[PDB]
Order: C-alpha cells, then sequence, then structure tokens
C-alpha cells in the first residue's frame, strides 16, 4: 500500500470485547520486542501526556535515543511514535504496517478468527519499531493494551475526583516487583490503593510533596521559572515553556522519575541535562501562543476542571479584554462572566454567549472588529489540533 492506504486500514480495525491475549498472540508473531528494551511506563488521569513528553525530552538531552508512545496526535498520525521528537516517517510507517499485517494474516491462517483493535495493532506497531530502531528507552504513556513490559520505573500522576478506589486499582496494574514508582501527591484513596500495591510488590515509592517538591515556582513570559527539590537536593531557575500551576508537578514527577530512570541502569544524568531538556518541553495545542501578532492561543481545556483552571491562567498572563472562541451551557456561563467577546462555535469532528457557525466566522469576526485584541480558541482538543493544523500546516 501507500502511506494513505495504510492508516486507513489501520481505523478500519474493529471493536472487540479484558486480558492481553490477542496482542500477546500478535507480538509473539512478531518476535516479542516488548520483553527486550527498556521502558518508562506512564498512566494517570491527567498530565500524563505533558510528564512523558517531559521525561522524554530530558533523557534525550542527557545523550539517549528516546522513543515514545503517546495520543493522540496533534497534527498528523505520525507524532503517536516518536524516537527523538520526530514521529515515524511515512514511508517507516507503510514498511511497519506491512510487517504487522503480514504477520497477522499468518495468525488468521491458523486461528481463522483471529483479529485485533485498531490501539492493539498500534501499540504492536510501536514496540516493534522501537525494538528496530534499537532505542535505549521507549517511554509509554498508557492507552490497558500497553501492559505486557516490566518497565525500570511506573509514574502514576494522578487519579482525579471525576469511583476513586475502582479507578486507582486499575491504574495500579503498571506497578511492578521490586520497580520503583513514582507518582504525585494521590487523594486519600488512590493514595491507599497505591500504598498497598506497594507493600504486595517491594517497590520504591516517590511521592509528590513528600519525596520530592516545587518550594519556589513564577511566571516567567509564556511559561513558568520553578526550583525543584528532592534529596540529592535542589535544581533552582529551572524554566518549561509551559504555562498552569498543575504543570509544576508534572515537571516535577517528571525530573524525579528521569532521575530514578538513570540511578536505575547507571546512566548519568547532570542537572544540565534537566535544565535543557526541560526548555525543550513544548507539548503542543495546551494553551500554548501559537501567534505573536495577532495574539492567538489554543488550547484543549474539554471538562469544567479544565474550564476554571483555564480561566484563572488566563487571568494570570491577561490584564486586558481578549476574545475567547468557545467548542455546556454550564461551562459557557463561566466563560461569559469572566470575559469580554465570547463565541460559541461547532467543534468539527462533532454533531449538532454570540453563536457563530464555525471558528473561522469567529475568528474573522474578532480580527475584523478589534484587530489588537487576543484571542483564545478552547473547549476541544479537536478543535484546537483543526486550528492548529489549519494555522500551521
Ligand atoms: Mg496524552
Amino acid at each position: 500500500m501507500n502511506y494513505t492506504e495504510t492508516v486507513a486500514y489501520i481505523h478500519s480495525f474493529p471493536r472487540l470485547a479484558g486480558d492481553h491475549r490477542r496482542i500477546l498472540t500478535l507480538l509473539h508473531a512478531l518476535g516479542n520486542p516488548q520483553q527486550q528494551g527498556r521502558y518508562i511506563h506512564v498512566t494517570g488521569t491527567n498530565g500524563k501526556g505533558s510528564a512523558a513528553n517531559a521525561i522524554a525530552h530530558v533523557l534525550e538531552a542527557s545523550g539517549l535515543t528516546v522513543g515514545l508512545y503517546t495520543s493522540p496526535f496533534i497534527m498528523r498520525f505520525n507524532e503517536r511514535i516518536m524516537i527523538d521528537h520526530e514521529p515515524i516517517p511515512d514511508a517507516a510507517l507503510v514498511n511497519a504496517v506491512a510487517f504487522v499485517r503480514a504477520a497477522l494474516e499468518r495468525l488468521q491462517q491458523q486461528q481463522a478468527d483471529f483479529n485485533v483493535t485498531e490501539f492493539e495493532f498500534i501499540t504492536a506497531l510501536a514496540y516493534w519499531y522501537f525494538r528496530q530502531r534499537q532505542v535505549d528507552v521507549a517511554v509509554i504513556e498508557v492507552g490497558d493494551s500497553t501492559n505486557v513490559i516490566t518497565p525500570v520505573v511506573s509514574v502514576l500522576t494522578e487519579v482525579a475526583l471525576d469511583t476513586i478506589t475502582a479507578i486507582a486499582k486499575h491504574k495500579a496494574g503498571i506497578i511492578k516487583r521490586g520497580i520503583p514508582v513514582v507518582t504525585g501527591n494521590l487523594v486519600p484513596d488512590a493514595a491507599a490503593v497505591v500504598a498497598a500495591k506497594v507493600a504486595t510488590t517491594g517497590s520504591q515509592w516517590l511521592r509528590f510533596d513528600r519525596d520530592f517538591s516545587v518550594p519556589k515556582a513564577k511566571l516567567h513570559g509564556w511559561g513558568q521559572r520553578f526550583t525543584y527539590e528532592d534529596q540529592d537536593g535542589r535544581i533552582s531557575d529551572l524554566e518549561v515553556p509551559l504555562v498552569g500551576d498543575y504543570q509544576q508537578r508534572n515537571m516535577a514527577i517528571a525530573i524525579q522519575t528521569a532521575k530514578v530512570y538513570a540511578k536505575q541502569t547507571e546512566w548519568p544524568l547532570t542537572p544540565q541535562n534537566i535544565r535543557q531538556g526541560l526548555a525543550a518541553s513544548h507539548w503542543p495545542a495546551r494553551l500554548e501562543k501559537i501567534s505573536d501578532t495577532p495574539l492567538i492561543v489554543i488550547d484543549g481545556a474539554h471538562n469544567p476542571d479544565g474550564i476554571n483552571g483555564l480561566i484563572t491562567a488566563l487571568k494570570q498572563l491577561f490584564s486586558q479584554p481578549i476574545t475567547v472562541i468557545a467548542g455546556y451551557a454550564a461551562m459557557a456561563d463561566r466563560l461569559t462572566a469572566a470575559f469580554s467577546t465570547v463565541y460559541l462555535v461547532p467543534v468539527p469532528g462533532t454533531p449538532r454567549g454570540r453563536l457563530k457557525d464555525s471558528w473561522q466566522e469567529a475568528l474573522a469576526a474578532s480580527l475584523n472588529d478589534v484587530p489588537d485584541q487576543p484571542i483564545v480558541i478552547t473547549g476541544s482538543l479537536y478543535l484546537a489540533s483543526a486550528v492548529r493544523q489549519t494555522l500551521l500546516g
């Protein structure tokens, strides 16, 4: 096939019904690449994509070839599988999809009704591609079809209040015997689930605000300047180009995890690597300022927690009036009460306050009416990625 037939073939996979048998059957046909190499396992309800990207950036700056498996993509499909922050080239995706389909067709010649899902096909391809390219470590963000590895260190960023013990027990399945777990400051029910699991596995548990912390943090331009502290000391005046107070805990989790990786593998990691790797830690479409003149910021906050955390982040950055373009009525009532011009438009991959029929009509209106006013586009990551693909791709 071509690339276009290859990405359409990946999306043609079904919606099957538990354990990891189907993906392990497929992975045995690929020669078990999940059993070789080093891995960092990342799960959590929020902040896992941001942490994983930060861990990868810090490890790459120390001189390691880092594979990175994330979801979702923002600009193109190829962003889900990266090696040193470069998305898997089209032709390499064409080759890899052809190799995995060939092994899958061999498996269907034996077991006639064998199949896998879309995420299981992608995860198996990701794990085979990282071994083919021979990376030093692969940072794996949890989708659990990825739970077929023994990591060097596991990360559990958050189990947020949105049942808690039932969610925490599903998330604690990535914690393995003797392998250290780096977590955030978990809520009581999630913490009790983590404490009992690590007493069972015998794991070293490094927790945010206990073993490591951020004693100083403040805004500095479009990003934050902060100080990290642990048992080895402090690394002061670290800078990341990400706004939001919740990002202080994701970066701190990322720094602690990277240090736990290097100590376990006897790899040298300096504070310089951590500093340089945190400076390169850009995470697209998450309060990203994409244009200076005119001022345009894109964001994918989609819950009311995301709307409330955005509102105070926008208040921190802007003391002038802005136009906010929003992709239900409780999310829109807090936007109208806090901001100037507010436009409600439709999100592009969905179906059926000032109303606009599209985000382009709202953006053209604001630029025509008041050209010096900043525009923030928020409400969905799919709407935010549509604006980013249009305005930059
Ligand atoms: Mg993510």
